[PDB]
């Protein structure tokens, strides 16, 4: 399969609510998914590559760990002590909604994804956005998304 992702570009005001969303596309018991997001950069020749913090979390403290069959969430409590919640439903979407933005969480936002067989990955595939939060005259009233 490969990640879709919808949006390349969100600009959003300081205060306001964002989900970001990746989807998985093409063909996807006892297999299970590794499901995370960081931010990272667009290097040269690799993009996604190094792990940068969201919120001053890391990949380990977002990632979800599901079989197929199930849907899964972040907890509560990360969600309450950082604003931050990763979801992912039966039909391929993988999102993160981020609470109360502020200037400081700019950035290139990646979703990792890892289909796992008898602990062996067979798949290994991200998607890559930009979040740019705005301040001031010209920032928007609500977030303005841009298409891929
Ligand atoms: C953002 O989401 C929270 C729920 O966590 C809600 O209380 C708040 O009103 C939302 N903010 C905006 C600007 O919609
Ligand atoms: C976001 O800010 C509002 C104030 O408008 C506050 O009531 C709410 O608890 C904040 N949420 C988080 C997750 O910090």
């Amino acid at each position: 399969f490969k990640v879709a992702t919808p949006y390349s570009l969100y600009v959003c005001p300081e205060g306001q609510n964002v989900t970001l969303t990746c989807r998985l596309l093409g063909p996807v018991h006892d297999v299970t998914f590794y499901k995370t997001w960081y931010r990272s950069s667009r290097g040269e020749v690799q993009t996604c590559s190094e792990r940068r913090p969201i919120r001053q979390l890391t990949f380990q403290d977002l990632h979800l760990h599901h079989g197929g069959h199930q849907a899964a969430q972040t907890s509560h409590d990360l969600a309450q002590r950082h604003g931050l919640e990763s979801a992912s439903d039966h039909h391929g979407n993988f999102s993160i909604t981020m609470r109360n933005l502020t200037l400081l969480d700019s950035g290139l936002y990646c979703c990792l994804v890892v289909e796992i067989r008898h602990h062996h990955s067979e798949h290994r595939v991200h998607g890559a956005m930009e979040l740019q939060v705005q301040t001031g005259k010209d920032a928007p009233s609500n977030c303005v998304v841009y298409p891929s």
